[PDB]
């Protein structure tokens, strides 16, 4: 429950279901590594991406898959995806949910930290 | 200007040109009264609302019509119109540049003040 | 639960607590009349403005008294409140979600609507 | 131009000024390549990244170092970077202006396409 990440339609004004989301994690030699993945929910949320244990400090890059997103409603985005990239428990373990709000030719991403 | 107006739309990805704007300004019995009006232009700027004589300090209310704006290019819109409400204060030379960045069901305004 | 209103603090990263909501309905003489009015929790969300019996079809305002909000932290932002204007329940009874994003000079606003 | 960025600042409402901008082209091995870079103006804008003989179609990423503007007005920043990913694409002449707003926990992107 260290990370979640929701997604909203700015069109439609609901959820955004399915969406595919991939983390990745900068590893020693500067490569971006996978780390986790999955697809948000009829809620817009997609929870169970990683523990604690696993969700060590490190940079991470959350990669949220907006153009499949868009095309299987038969709009024509203008981004490939919404990227988010941060630094993560660096000053030890928060909870962190990503929020990104989707219209097509623009978005707005915001992160929730708590402790 | 000492005041400009800028509304984009998120959805084409342009300007929102032939936008109604209206800007009232509050009276001592807390009513608001008409102010300038006006549509946006081809770059989706309205410009030459004021003078600097005209626009005294005082609070503000800046109308951009987004329901009709939706209306006309057939997308269902959640809200009937896009209010700023601000105070303007003298502090040296300002501008204020208020911008609008219209979804069907969200908006995000910014207001960039400059000397 | 046919209302709620959630407002984030996009400055520290977290909910934006104790912030006063004031709603208001048109009347038939075409005046705000007070509907109902509350503050966010710590979770930054605010339940139990009204009932699906009250909350019946009409033109509302929720007004979101920002200024206040930033006031109290040592900021002096650029706008007096976020207002969301939305007709609500013309075709039927629906949940709507009035979610706000605070920055000093700005703000975004979405609703999610269900049935 | 055929490419421009702009980027504000939603916590002092002005232009984000000196802003290091990073634009790359998406390679065939996958990779992402340098294409344009440069810091942003007084006005918050970068002009003359590219002539329309080198924007090409393809996948472009536009990389603005949002951290380091924060760190250099003292404010604790989320993000490492915004990034914006999209593919450009010819159909008829066609400017591209990426803005991007930023506040220090979410920022917001859109793309204004105009002939
Ligand atoms: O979490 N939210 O409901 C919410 C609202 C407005 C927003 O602009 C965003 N955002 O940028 O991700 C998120
Ligand atoms: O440039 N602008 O006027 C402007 C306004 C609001 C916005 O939310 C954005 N944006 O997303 O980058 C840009």
């Amino acid at each position: 429950c260290p990370l979640m990440v929701k997604v909203l339609d700015a069109v439609r004004g609901s959820p955004a279901i399915n969406v595919a989301v991939h983390v990745f994690r900068k590893a020693a030699d500067d490569t971006w590594e996978p780390f986790a993945s999955g697809k948000t929910s009829e809620s817009g949320e997609l929870h169970g991406l990683t523990t604690e244990e696993e969700f060590v400090e490190g940079i991470y890059k959350v990669e949220i898959d907006t153009k499949s997103f868009w095309k299987a409603l038969g709009i024509s985005p203008f981004h490939e995806h919404a990227e988010v990239v941060f630094t993560a428990n660096d000053s030890g373990p928060r909870r962190y949910t990503i929020a990104a709000l989707l219209s097509p030719y623009s978005y707005s991403t915001t992160a929730v930290v708590t402790n």
